[PDB]
């Protein structure tokens, strides 16, 4: 019954805020951290996450090409969480498309503490992500 979850995002600041949101449920648990598209799909692999929560832009590889070779190899339910994945933007439509779940919108950029404006509703999309196959 605990759900299991990768974050995924460049920013250790925020892999280290969402760890706090996550972990701090009674229903979830951090599996496993990944700072860049190629460990993303790695880690993907490796940890069989139930819940992957994914940053776009990162180095190396992306957030939206990790989520390709993902779905390909170990496919599993993905949240994309980025400053640039807003309400209609193409960069969301592409994300959907190519077989993610949802998506958040961070609020005031990349990396900021107005982040747990959102919490409460990443929490709500993980716990709903369960009830889909993707
Ligand atoms: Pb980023």
């Amino acid at each position: 019954r605990v759900i299991r979850v990768l974050v995924v995002d460049d920013s250790a600041f925020m892999r280290m805020v969402l760890k706090d949101i996550i972990d701090s449920q009674p229903d979830m648990k951090v599996v496993g951290f990944a700072k860049d598209g190629l460990e993303a799909v790695e880690k993907a692999i490796e940890l069989k996450p139930d819940v992957i929560t994914m940053d776009i832009e990162m180095p190396n590889l992306n957030g939206i090409e990790a989520l390709k070779l993902i779905m390909k190899k170990a496919p599993t339910r993905v949240i994309m969480v980025s400053s640039l994945t807003e309400e209609g933007a193409a960069i969301t439509i592409e994300a959907l498309r190519n077989g993610a779940v949802d998506f958040i919108t961070k609020p005031h950029g990349s990396i900021s503490l107005t982040f747990r404006q959102v919490a409460p509703e990443l929490l709500e999309k993980i716990r709903q992500a369960m009830n889909v196959d993707p």
